[PDB]
């Protein structure tokens, strides 16, 4: 598998600009839309990132709603342990 990446982000005064998004039914939740100069942009996370961990705790077998808690339970910093999309493909 594809080393998984640490990106610690500090909460700014609109939170950290990403959205969290999840799938019909196929279980995973993945980055979006990382607003440029946010605080998820300065902390290195990527568009199509697969979330693996949140603050230590592997978060792959959790709810949308349960990443989500675990997210904002945080004070103010998070640490989002990813796996990056694939850039090269064979065709
Ligand atoms: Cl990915």
């Amino acid at each position: 598998g594809m080393l998984p990446r640490l990106c610690c982000l500090e909460k700014g005064p609109n939170g950290y600009g990403f959205h969290l998004h999840g799938e019909k039914g196929k279980l995973g939740q993945y980055i979006r839309l990382v607003e440029p100069g946010s605080p998820a942009e300065k902390a290195g996370l990527l568009a199509g990132d697969r979330l693996v961990e949140v603050n230590g705790e592997n978060v792959e077998k959790e709810t949308h709603q349960q990443v989500v808690s675990r997210i904002r339970a945080a004070l103010n910093a998070v640490r989002l342990l990813v796996v990056d999309p694939e850039t090269s493909t064979t065709l």
